[PDB]
């Protein structure tokens, strides 16, 4: 990794990471097995047997009032929830053709014979198919037998310790789908194990590499995927878990961490700060801008984001990491007339806004209070400090390794006069700054 | 659904929506009965009933730690936040009254001899009260009885069994009340059984149909509400749990989706993007505008929201959809000089802002890339495409179905001469930007 | 609690409130020890031994495809995320030292004789070590024993029920870690017990006092700290638990909240909105703004804030609750041409912004409608009332007790001529909006 001190803007940009981009959905489908648990009945009284079958019909009935689907310019804002309801409306919509009473029975008979199948579905999508038929089985070759008329106080425990053991995963899928009204939020280890991601990750629609990084860190598949219920066929419970695919690997990715360049002339300020903060991966030919927090997320050297999360932008957007004040880009800031102090933290030091007001200093977690700052945006390196304090507000540094270099220039605040400064901007092309300069004053 | 793209604007409108409104909020008080625990004691050393007991007796005593209340214009973002923060406000108001001491007593009168029980709290507010027994039944009639002077390591494994069957709730009420501070983000099965659901949604202060659609998607209730830990008297766990009431049903309700509609003349752009994106639902005479997206949320053609969400907006609002350029109303828009290239999702299509820079088509799951699309803001319909590409990044639409129409109309960002468009603008009146060129051109 | 209705701004500031702030985090590294499971083998068929050892098998498998480092100006918008962000940037890097394989022997070398021991790691950072020893104990002790030759079968059913209680915590460990890809959301009950947080909050380097509250109420303790994944050494895996160190109490805090001030005259509107809404808490001589609002968290009269969300504002920044149209401080507003109503709970009341277009009522509990409210900005105390309603949508008050105060004044925005209203502004100083006026006019 190496991290670009930018001295003009008061910002970082650190480079030398690799792209782990979702780009795709992997469906696989499944039939959760249940058996015929309705047509058993204990009458017996209280019994352990009683107790889990009773819990079985509850959850079994209770996934009827669940459903999915039918009932039973500021950068960063543009692009704020897009990928997230982009998911949501692409698993919908195969939702729709997977609930399909024929589209169900096919499923069906693609895993009359087998656990796992690839099929195609009526509007040409390829998913994977999986039975999961324990509990069937269990029910059907165990448990129905030792229920000979409806006695269930059978002095067998190990027949009721083996019930609870074959129905805690589809208990768990029912609690699932019912608290998050049938759209889970995330790929639990009941609506997928840890053998089944594995198998479902290796069908993907990718290249070797991408499914060896997957495969290899599948948490992280697992954390951005996610499960809707298309519904109970028989004694069969239907769902289907969105896999991400993460098509495209290490590519270049940068990130560019900023804080407010605030210069002050006979005690007025002039301040900006720049609003293009975020990660940057190239794909294809194109740079998508990640302005967003929740949509990228690091792992080592590799970040994860997803592509329906991104704005596509011009390859000379980065020149405001380069010449701001003076390229064609409509590179974009906001401003102030009084400044701000904080703390922007970088992936290999810290960006320390430090002005009138404050108190501002870098700590070592062996040694105490190194050294107090000056006034003014400073760069303070995760070699040279542990931490960095806004009065007593402590920000722990990164121990990421990497070179760091300071790209020398004078802050372009500094060529403000604050008495004819403009009124607050929020998110402006920075010559629109200097626009409204020049024609007040004109 | 009837879905309209309106050219003028680079937006669409989706009517025929039909509304569930969140209008107050039932209230379902609990008493979970642990039962006489702390009188029992093991002292044969390590046992299975040992265990199950001294679970059962720390997770009581963990309960005592836990507390909920003292300690043991941008139109989008003046909303945002606000119907959540008010849930947590109302909950905690009534669990006020219901933390008093007489107030508990008074409701465990009233479930003497039941299980459940409508009663008014001394602030004239009418709750349900619901008793849960099982676990001091067992202790008291069944546990207590098997460990004559201290013995567990007793021969009957069944009892192990059933014990730790009949404490699991408890168990999972004080981890998902200790986890979460006293107040769980959802109403879970082991607060709220499914029979215990469907018994207080029909006490709920609501119409029939209203109590129908609530019954037949209780897991919708489920997930809008949430439960709040009173706290434990003697061996009783007390908490509340409030349920929504969707108190107005099948109203008109529609949506707004929006892109940056872009034109240019000699290399110089000018650009605008409708603000005024989200839901909008009608109610007793009013019009209710939610402008964030968590507030609603869709299951077919009924959208959930929250009313605490929106804004009451004028009728005259909807001519934005109409006349955006010569009506009256102060129509919500942001402003930029430069193209933002991107694709806004509608229930029923896509909106493409496919400007210079990037290339844009459209794919079909079974043929592929069917067209490349020309520059400028286009409408996809989703029975023209599956997919809608901004370079590589794929946007799935959905497979909705109704009826689309084209309302034909220059774009108002044609009328605008780019070397006069005024400084980026963000949530101002559309009569503003006419403003500020016409003011700045005298 | 003190609350004070500022009329020449439509806002409220309460104040009374007691700090909780969270200025460090200490860190408890937990090594779990399985045992050796792996050289255990079940031949015998299907069993209940088996099950449970299968899960374990598979559970300790899954735990190495998780890996939570490599690879295996608007005050509001510029503190947003802050916080969470460097929570995480703290964990990873002290989880980086704990990880290197030195470091993880030193600490089962601190851990041999005991079950907890304060560590310093190579970094100088101090530490607390625990031990989870039962489920090793109960397979070195107790399983292997009992399966003589991979008999697993065996008619001792008490040692299949105890495997199952033995595991279930390393199991809901994995669940937890492999969810979230190796860094849980919170603390849960499975990464540290109640006893084990109470020992790892009486070790935190502050004072009694802020031990005793951390202590009383560890339950929010859990809530805002989390977990991270280090990885499995042998059969002993290991995490570590990044404890909030609320180490300052009890200091002076209060909250302002606002609503849109609108005055008109001949049917145009000047409206403001102050946008310094929010948390303020004082600590070592500054006064910290916290403008996000799951930022701040109250219990009663106190206050969870974690202080790396926060802003530090200079102590001028009160007298926008004084005097916010004369004062020197740049108080932060947006305007208007157009009202918008709308309700804002206060602590002890609410501010109702009530315009033309809208109906306004409070309404009682016992009695029903009290009363329509008059067009303008009118403050209710909860005294008066139990709700609020714009239209038919309810803001329920809270109950909290505290003496209410009027602070008469002639609202700002009646000082406006509506005719030579600026355009619409969003956070800017309320100086720069009297300053567009003044030399628009000229
Ligand atoms: C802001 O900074 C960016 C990046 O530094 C800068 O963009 C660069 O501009 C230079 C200007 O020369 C580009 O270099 C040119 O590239 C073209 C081909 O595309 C060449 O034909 C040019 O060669 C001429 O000049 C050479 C000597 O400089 C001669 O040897 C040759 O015979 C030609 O006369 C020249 O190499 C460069 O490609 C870009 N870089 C990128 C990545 O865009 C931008 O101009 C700056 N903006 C400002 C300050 O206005
Ligand atoms: C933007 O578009 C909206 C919606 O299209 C538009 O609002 C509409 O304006 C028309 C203007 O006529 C309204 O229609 C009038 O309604 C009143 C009663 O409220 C009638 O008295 C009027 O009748 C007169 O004109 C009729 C022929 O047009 C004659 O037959 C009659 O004898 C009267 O002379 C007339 O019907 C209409 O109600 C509104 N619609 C809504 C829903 O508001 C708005 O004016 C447009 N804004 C622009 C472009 O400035
Ligand atoms: C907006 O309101 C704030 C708060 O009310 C206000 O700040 C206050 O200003 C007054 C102005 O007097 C300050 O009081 C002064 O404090 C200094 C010491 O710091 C004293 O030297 C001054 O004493 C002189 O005046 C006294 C009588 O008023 C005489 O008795 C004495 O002999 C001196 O002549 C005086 O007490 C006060 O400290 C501040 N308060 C705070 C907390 O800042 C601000 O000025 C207002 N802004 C406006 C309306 O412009
Ligand atoms: C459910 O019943 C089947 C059938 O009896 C059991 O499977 C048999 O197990 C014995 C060993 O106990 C083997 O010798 C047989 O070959 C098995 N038969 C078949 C068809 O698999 C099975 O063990 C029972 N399940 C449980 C949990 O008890
Ligand atoms: C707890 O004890 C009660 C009382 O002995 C049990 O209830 C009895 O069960 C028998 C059948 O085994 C019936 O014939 C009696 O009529 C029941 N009596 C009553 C008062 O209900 C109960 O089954 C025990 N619970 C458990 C889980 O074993
Ligand atoms: C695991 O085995 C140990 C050793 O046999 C058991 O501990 C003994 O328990 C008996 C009572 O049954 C005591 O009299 C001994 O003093 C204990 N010995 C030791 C060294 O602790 C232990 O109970 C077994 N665990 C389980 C769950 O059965
Ligand atoms: C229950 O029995 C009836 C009659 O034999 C049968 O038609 C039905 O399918 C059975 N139920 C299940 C779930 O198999
Ligand atoms: C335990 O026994 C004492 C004395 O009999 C009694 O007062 C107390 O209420 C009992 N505890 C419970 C929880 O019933
Ligand atoms: C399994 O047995 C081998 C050989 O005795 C030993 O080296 C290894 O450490 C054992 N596994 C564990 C987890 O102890």
């Amino acid at each position: 990794l190496k991290e670009s001190y930018l001295e003009e803007s008061c910002s970082t940009i650190t480079e030398g990471y690799l792209s782990v981009l979702r780009t795709g959905w992997y469906t696989n489908v499944f039939t959760l097995e249940v058996g015929d648990v309705e047509n058993l009945t204990c009458a017996d009284g209280p019994s352990l047997i009683k107790t889990e079958l009773d819990l079985t019909k509850s959850a079994l009935r209770e996934l009827r009032t669940v459903s999915a689907d039918q009932l039973a310019f500021v950068l960063g804002a543009i692009a704020l929830g897009v990928a997230t309801a982009a998911a949501v409306t692409a698993g919908v919509a195969i939702a729709k053709t997977i609930r399909l009473e024929s589209e169900v029975t096919a499923i069906k008979n693609a895993l009359k014979k087998t656990n796992e199948a690839v099929s195609t579905l009526g509007n040409g999508v390829r998913v994977l198919a999986t039975a999961v038929r324990e509990l069937k089985d269990f029910v059907s070759k165990n448990l129905t037998r030792a229920i000979n008329k409806n006695k269930c106080d059978i002095p067998d425990l190990k027949m009721a310790v083996s019930f609870s053991q074959f129905n805690r995963r589809f208990l768990n899928v029912v609690r699932q789908f019912s608290d998050n009204a049938g759209i889970t939020p995330a790929i639990s280890l009941d609506l997928m194990t840890d053998a089944e991601l594995a198998r479902a990750v290796s069908n993907m629609p990718t290249s070797a590499g991408q499914i060896k990084l997957m495969l290899e860190n599948r948490a992280m598949v697992r954390r951005k995927g996610f499960g809707i219920l298309i519904g109970v066929y028989g004694s069969s419970v239907i769902y289907m878990v969105q896999l991400p695919i993460f098509g495209v690997i290490d590519t270049p990715c940068w990130i560019v961490k900023a804080a407010p360049s605030c210069s002050e002339k006979k005690g007025n300020y002039a301040c900006l700060l720049r609003e293009d903060q975020g990660w940057y991966c190239q794909n294809a030919g194109s740079t998508v801008y990640y302005p967003n927090e929740k949509d990228c997320e690091t792992r080592g050297d590799h970040v994860f984001c997803d592509t329906a999360a991104g704005i596509n932008v011009a390859e000379q957007s980065k020149e405001c990491n380069i010449n701001i004040s003076t390229t064609n880009y409509p590179c974009k800031v906001s401003t102030g007339r009084h400044p701000i102090s904080m703390v922007a933290l970088s992936p290999l030091g810290a960006l320390v806004a430090c002005y009138k007001g404050v108190s501002c200093s870098i700590g070592s977690n062996r040694v105490g209070i190194i050294k107090q700052l000056n006034k003014g945006c400073s760069y303070i390196t995760n070699q040279d400090a542990d931490t960095v304090t806004i009065d007593n507000t402590v920000y722990q540094l990164s121990k990421v390794e990497g070179e760091q270099h300071v790209i020398k220039g004078r802050p372009v605040s500094s060529s403000f006069d604050p008495v004819k400064f403009p009124e607050d901007q929020f998110n402006v092309a920075l010559d629109q700054v200097f626009e409204s300069i020049e024609n007040s004053q004109a």
